[PDB]
């Protein structure tokens, strides 16, 4: 029932994501010389270094907020991809599945801890 445990759990999962080759494109921002229309399509860029920095700054209050930002990485990739068979989009879907598999217990444990706190 540790209300703070999610933060280290999210740090560890971000570490695992950074060790994944599939996270390569999503570790930093997109170069507009490489992808000059990217901000015409994507309103709110997001990447895993921004998520990690936000977490380490103490600027997430809950793992739900972190989860929303990570899901934005993946929805941006789906919005920007010209093809559902693109290399970078395909990397996003594997990484998304890995993320969702691991974040589910983090969310469940946090929400259970908050409920116990308010019992
Ligand atoms: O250039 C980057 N990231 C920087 C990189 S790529 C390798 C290392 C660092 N992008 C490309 C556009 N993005 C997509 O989601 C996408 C879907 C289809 C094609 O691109 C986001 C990631």
């Amino acid at each position: 029932y540790d209300i703070q445990a999610w933060k280290k759990q999210c740090e560890e999962l971000l570490n695992l994501i950074f060790q994944c080759e599939d996270s390569e494109p999503f570790r930093q921002p997109v170069d507009l010389l490489e992808y000059p229309d990217y901000r015409d399509i994507i309103d709110t860029p997001m990447d895993f270094a921004t998520v990690r920095e936000t977490l380490e700054a103490g600027n997430y209050e809950s793992p739900m907020e972190l989860c929303k930002d990570v899901r934005l990485i993946f929805s941006n990739s789906k919005a920007y991809t010209p093809s559902k068979r693109s290399r970078i989009y395909s990397m996003s879907l594997r990484l998304s599945a890995f993320f969702e598999e691991h974040i589910s217990s983090v969310l469940s444990d946090y929400k259970s801890a908050l409920r116990f706190h308010k019992r």
